[PDB]
């Protein structure tokens, strides 16, 4: 239900998202190669990608990543990594909103998450630029896995429509901010938001729609099972902010589901 190459940009950068939780890949030194124990991401090992930044529990929210360089695809990659223990974060995560008219007017972002963000958001610019203005023909791509893919998303958002384009894909994120904002990152230009969501996955249906919460538009949702490998018809493109037929279903949610995408994702020591 997806081309082919979208399938691919998918599968990698989900192999990027994963590769944050490896220990190894939050405070290496620059020019080394990014690795995973387990095949987290072969993709990633595939192609000649090194670090150009590494970072571990940074700021306010103790924000996990790297910034990677990517010569064989040529891309420069902002990868946050998701909670150390998600059942945990799950559980004790609040519902919170806090009003960000510095990214779009009218607009509420999760308390939590955006001042997470904030909290690193300039050095990380430093950094994300400075690969720009040296690799200039580089594709800008912001990625993450659950509060990751929140951070990305959110991260994406606030440093579009300086010069270079950002896509952000983001795999099983939680909702991040009201409708106003929703709307907002459904027609932002500058880059593409691909929201990624596996079958009947909890995160993204927190927090709840009864909170004030909203999701942007499009969704890819993932049809294929937990431990199923996944294929381009295995996708379905779901229109509508807020939209019902993908992950948002009146149905019991899984834990396991989240961390399924593509392949084992947020198990990485």
């Amino acid at each position: 239900e997806v081309s082919q190459d979208l399938f691919n940009q998918f599968n990698l950068f989900a192999q990027y998202s994963a590769a944050a939780y490896c220990g190894k890949n939050n405070d290496a030194p620059a020019g080394t190669n990014i690795t995973c124990t387990g095949n987290a991401c072969p993709e990633v090992e595939k192609a000649d990608a090194t670090f150009l930044y590494s970072f571990e529990d940074s700021g306010v929210g103790d924000v996990t990543g790297f910034l990677a360089l990517d010569n064989t695809n040529k891309l420069i990659v902002l990868s946050f990594r998701g909670s150390r223990s998600i059942e945990n974060w799950i559980g004790n995560l609040n519902f919170d909103l806090k009003e960000i008219n510095d990214i779009c007017s009218g607009c509420r972002g999760h308390d939590g998450f955006t001042s997470s963000w904030r909290s690193v958001a300039d050095t990380l610019r430093q950094k994300v630029e400075d690969a720009v203005r040296e690799h200039p023909d580089y594709r800008v791509v912001f990625t993450g896995h659950s509060l990751g893919g929140a951070l990305a998303t959110v991260a994406g958002a606030d440093l579009r429509g300086n010069g270079y384009d950002i896509d952000v894909f983001s795999y099983g994120a939680p909702r991040v901010g009201n409708r106003a904002f929703a709307e907002f990152l459904t027609v932002q230009t500058g880059g593409t938001l691909y929201r990624i969501t596996h079958t009947n996955d909890i995160v993204p249906r927190l927090p709840p729609r009864e909170f004030g919460y909203s999701h942007s538009s499009p969704e890819y949702w993932i049809k294929s099972g937990t431990l199923v490998p996944v294929t381009r018809n295995d996708i379905v493109k779901i229109e509508g902010i807020d939209a019902t037929g993908g992950n948002n279903q009146p149905n019991i949610p899984d834990i396991p589901a989240h961390l399924w995408y593509f392949g084992l994702i947020g198990t990485c020591l």
